[PDB]
């Protein structure tokens, strides 16, 4: 079950979603109109783990999502996503994803959430 | 929590979401179907809702939401697209209900989809939170 979380974590309406993908591995955040991504190459991911020490990012991110310990800074075409939980706070630089690239991902994201809801509501009934 | 389902039912990747709104401030009922690119709605008026509920022998004070919820549960929802227009069929129950949908305009459709994506994610996070307990 692909981890994600929403911001603000309050009862206020969520204004952003943060999620991640396969370990092509990446972090994403969107306000559902624009999409920001870490945009990792397999080289720069290792560089990141190395700067930070490792060797899997997903569990740290899952852990921050559960704790609602994710911090988000957005200015323009650049974002930063911060993970608190582990030994060192983790920060990620994100760049805005061009519309034609972001678009099929946003489409797939929404349709995928819905299938998760339908499915989760099934399971919960059991 | 608000009823929805995805199509196609089964293991294949979803191409469409069906959901509904209203019948709580209580707002008029509408059904919405989307491929997450375009949005369609029942675009009900009070007259058209009465006329639909008559077309299939339902009453004015009757909520439609429970039957839609029942179609969603059983994945007994049928969809047609002329692109220009749509049909939705509910077969969750004893009697089938068919709906005419038209395209929702952009300046209204766009903010509804954003809210849908974000709302699902809240729902997912909350549901997945609510599930770990049992």
């Amino acid at each position: 079950s692909p981890p994600l979380c929403t911001l603000p974590p309050g009862p206020e309406p969520p204004r952003f979603v943060c999620y991640c993908e396969g370990e092509g591995f990446n972090l994403y955040v969107t306000d559902a109109a624009e999409l920001w991504s870490t945009c990792f190459t397999p080289d720069s991911l290792a560089a990141l783990k190395a700067r930070f020490g490792l060797e899997d990012i997903t569990p740290r991110f899952r852990a921050a999502c559960e704790q609602q310990a994710v911090a988000l800074t957005l200015q323009e075409d650049r974002a930063s996503l911060t993970l608190s939980g582990g030994p060192s706070a983790l920060a990620f630089d994100l760049s805005k994803v061009p519309g034609p690239e972001a678009a099929p991902r946003l489409r797939a994201l929404t349709l995928g959430l819905a299938k998760r809801v339908w499915s989760l509501e099934r399971r919960l009934a059991a």
